[PDB]
């Protein structure tokens, strides 16, 4: 559970919750405070237990080593620039399934779209995971070129 | 003649000169310390004398209304990651034909590479041109998506 904030955004990288831990997971995102869970991996679990906590969940999955296409970028930048602007000081979270996986790589995504280079929002987030991103998704960062049409 | 800086970048936007005020131009831009001229327009005029000054000048030319395509946009990019730091203070001059018509519009590139919103470039510009950019022209701007690898 690797938890990394920049300027109003704050996210939370956690890994796919068991049938049987869901209970727990919630209270503890919950904790966090997030409104906001974005699965980028296989889904394996009931949400309806979950959103009926107020915390929305969504389903933009896309294949590792493989960018997350660019509907997905949109998206989620596009929800980064409401939720914390809309809900001051909540916690977006991000999660896959053999653990962290690509999660890493929208963080990354926003931190960069956020107004940092990609080996600096890279090592940020290594601050707090070490293990992130392999060679192939350093890669794609490397070549992302940011809409930078976020304001602060 | 307007003269724009940001960092360590320095620009000048001239007007193509005749057959017959070229060695006054040479002088001015000589006095402007400009040691590179880029014309994004027409050729109009015997550079082999401008040449001898040690004022080199590349012809980059690409249609108005029009985006200087990707392999402008990268030369001029990496023309200005290098000449200044290259040679510190010095200037570069860009112009069209009919007065300024594009030249702006590498400028504005320059500022926005070097962390500069596009509104913000645009507006730093019009400060000195006051009648720059076109609405076509901004709309190119708009939806520019910078590298954002220029160091400073």
């Amino acid at each position: 559970p690797v938890e990394v904030t920049y300027k109003n955004m704050r996210f939370l990288i956690t890994h796919n919750p068991t049938n049987a831990t869901l209970n727990k997971f919630i209270e503890e995102l919950k904790k966090y405070g997030v409104t906001t869970i974005v699965r980028v991996c296989e889904a394996t679990y009931d949400t309806t237990l979950v959103e009926k906590e107020g915390i929305h969940v969504l389903d933009w999955p896309f294949d590792d080593g493989a960018p997350p296409s660019n509907q997905i970028v949109d998206d989620w930048l596009s929800l980064v620039k409401i939720k914390f602007r809309e809900e001051p000081g909540c916690c977006i979270a991000v999660h896959c399934v053999a653990g962290l996986g690509r999660a890493p790589v929208l963080v990354a995504l926003a931190l960069i779209e956020g107004g940092m280079k990609y080996e600096d929002a890279v090592q940020f987030i290594r601050q707090k995971r070490r293990g992130a991103f392999n060679s192939k998704q350093l890669l794609y960062l490397e070549k992302y070129r940011p809409k930078m049409r976020l304001r602060f």
